[PDB]
DNA sequence: CTCCAGTACAGCGCGGCTGAA
DNA sequence: TTCAGCCGCGCTGTACTGGAG
């Protein structure tokens, strides 16, 4: 097996120009705030499985690894809101993640607001990264509860510290709900999936560098005329479903001692990771699926909106 | 009586290729997660009485018997959600099943989420098997309450541990409810009942190996021209109703000292376990039920959907 | 008076072949479950006043009298659900009936589920007999609330103990409501009333053995040409209305010192217990009610359904 | 004892069915 | 076909109950 080789296939990061744009703007957002005047506050959108959590994890490592190794400083944070969050819930989650208070027994919303304003300049917080902002949309109704948003404005004005709120595209309406919170978050970037297959696009060079990064020694056959077309046909732009297929195909080619990833175990990987794919979608690998013009259209505008459009 | 022989007739496991497919994928799901990166997360559908709980019990024994005998390690779990589950309810059920906390007095959903994230790497959890996923569908309305699904996504991202959620086929819409939870559960397998009678199929060899496994010494007469047609006519594919009929017929042949299972006590067993069978269905054993072409059609597509279609 | 003789007239049990069928199946249901594998789980239907409660009381005495006299063991139970039962209500009723916990102050549905799963193998429960299953049908609307049914499935799978749920025939739709609970209850028997008067049927020999069992010394005159026709004409099959008439007639013949039950006090007993009988029904005892062909028809199919058909 | 959340009952508004013009 | 009245369903407000501070 060699679980070292398996972990190498699973942990494969390839930097796209969109990710380098987000990382450059994140470094800019941090280094601009003097923690006296109002910070910059970016909002990053992005659909279900574009690689937002990978972007935050890549930034976390490249920013706070040596500083966290130095001592209890924790310069940048990573916060994942709970579903249907109250201000007290997201406040105490921000508290128990940041350093080591108890913080989650005494829930009174005011004294723990005083605690984390006492503690944010104490440890030396430089940035707050919130991952889930679509949790502030109520599930079955379409009201967006503005208590956490107003509390985020409150904690932003009280202690001037830049906040980079991530979320799905339909979380925009939560920023539309509060006009003051809308005005604060000026910088808005859309981390949207891969666009076209025509070739010599960002998708080809991405698969070229991922072909390089794969733990096979000789070639993996990606980013050619035939296989790129089949690959985009399987996974439209969704980075997770593409990486899942590539991961299952790699560990399949590792299991039965092979040269590389071939059109032997790729078909098996396609039939394995095609459960989540929609009703009308066709698997382009099986017996005789001539990959069509209609399969390779760019992803829509409302790609991450559909759950909001379902009600 | 010899309750040893009765327990032998009751505890009879025959491995079908569909069950071996599920077990191979379950072993694969476990041995792929390094518990740093995102796990694989299979979803196994299956109708009312296909042998899902038998699959989980067979896997539990063949995985965790010697490791549980070694000490308090509990590598794999078995969770059965309560009906109309809240995240706190399914969270504390996951807690009180896993090891020995108290965990079911202090219900605050946040500190017991912290407790089970503290405790999951502590004991060394390798896999979580959830049995009931159709409970998240509300009974009389058709809304699917997405609090437990969003909490399952939360606990999946917080502590990277593979979850194999079992459920009835109409629990698919609960996975369709959350687009992120849909994306996560890529591997989907359908454990569907037995297909055809025409003979030399999986049903014949299944009854051949179950004929072997029965505690009678000489023959039980199963998987021949006549009796296989009558057996499929009684129980379409439903593994439980077939096994119940075979069980009641076996213990009937054990009661009055007999050679084997014959067409003496099988008729009695048919009239015994025909209460649950639908209105238009005919018992093929009684006096003169010429077994027809129309009785031996394969089971439908929406076999485990009917309760969802009833409202 | 001699209240000994009065109690002898009131407490008269005559075993029919349908009752002996139910008792043989109950003994079978108990002695088959090894409390490791899935139990047998019979469902027994029956109209208003067929003698279900008498069957459970007869079984309770003949099973658990000496074992309850030995010590706190309580092998078999007797549960009567409350009307519009919640799982917590029927759960704590099951708890406070079984042994001696407190169990009915702390209502949280999860920890008392843990309590009775802790306690069922502790005392040594071999069988659970639930008497009222038609309470899960809502009164004025026709929805059947499936929380107690899903909890019964939960407690059946958690602690493998055979459950014999009794109820009225229109409670079948509650078993039709849950396809998993339908599957589980394979053995379904219909304890339906007495059928015909033509003579030399089960009704004649039943009145013959009840004539024997009555506390009069010489004869009671039952199960002859004339009186059997008048008896069926009064009470179609309803065991309770028949036994009530016989009871009132007996204690009338005991009051004024008489030879036996004659056509003197039987007429008075008929006019006494004819309040519940329907509008078009005629009392066949009064002055000149020539007992007709149209009176002596067998009871209908939907005998215990009428309250469901009323809405 | 007070505040927040969930459940049940009552009132108001909207949609569907029935009766009248 | 349109308007009005009655019934059913959904939303809102109100009171009662349970949990939490
Ligand atoms: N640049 C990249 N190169 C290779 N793989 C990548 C890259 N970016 C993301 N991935 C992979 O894409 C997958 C998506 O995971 P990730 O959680 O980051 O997506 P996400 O959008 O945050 O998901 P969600 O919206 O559900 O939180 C991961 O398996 C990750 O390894
Ligand atoms: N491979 C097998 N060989 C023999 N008997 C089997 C096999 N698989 C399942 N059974 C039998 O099928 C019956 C169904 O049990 P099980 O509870 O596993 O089904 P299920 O589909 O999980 O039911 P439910 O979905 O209601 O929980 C059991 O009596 C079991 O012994
Ligand atoms: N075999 C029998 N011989 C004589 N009397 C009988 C017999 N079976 C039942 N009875 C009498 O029939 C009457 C019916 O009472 P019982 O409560 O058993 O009926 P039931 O169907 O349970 O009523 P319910 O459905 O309302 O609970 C009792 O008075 C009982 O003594």
């Amino acid at each position: 097996t060699r679980e070292a080789r398996i972990s190498r296939a699973k942990r494969a990061f390839v930097s796209t120009p969109s990710v380098r744009k987000i990382l450059s703007y994140m470094d800019r957002c941090r280094d601009l705030s003097d923690l006296e005047s109002e910070p910059t506050c970016m909002m990053v959108y992005g659909a279900s499985g574009v690689g937002k959590t990978t972007v935050i994890k890549k930034y976390l490592n490249q920013a706070a690894a040596a500083a966290a190794a130095g001592g209890d400083i924790i310069p940048v944070l990573h916060i994942e809101l709970p579903d249907n969050a109250k201000p007290v819930d997201a406040a105490r989650e921000l508290l128990v993640e940041m350093g080591d208070p108890l913080a989650l027994y005494e829930t009174d919303l005011a004294r723990l607001t005083k605690r984390l304003t006492e503690l944010i300049p104490a440890v030396g917080v430089k940035l707050i990264i919130i991952d889930e902002f679509q949790h502030l949309v109520e599930e079955r109704s379409n009201r967006v509860l503005t208590q956490v948003g107003n509390w985020l404005k409150m904690i932003l004005n009280k202690t001037k510290c830049p906040i980079v709120i991530f979320g799905m595209p339909y979380s925009k309406v939560v920023l539309q709900a509060n006009s003051q919170l809308h005005g604060r978050f000026s910088i808005q970037v859309e981390l949207r999936p891969f666009s076209y297959q025509g070739g010599r696009g960002v998708f080809k060079t991405f698969l070229e560098y991922l072909d390089k990064a794969l733990p096979f020694e000789k070639q993996a056959g990606l980013a050619n005329e035939s296989l790129q077309k089949k690959l985009y046909a399987f996974s439209q732009g969704n980075m997770r479903s593409l990486r899942n297929l590539i991961y299952q195909a790699s560990i399949e080619a590792i299991d039965n001692q092979h040269e590389t990833i071939t059109e032997e175990d790729f078909v098996f990987a396609s039939k394995l990771t095609s459960g989540d794919k929609p009703n009308s979608w066709k698997n382009p690998f099986e017996e005789g699926v001539e990959v069509t013009e209609d399969m390779l259209r760019p992803p829509p505008k409302d790609i991450g909106w559909e759950d909001y459009l379902r009600h």
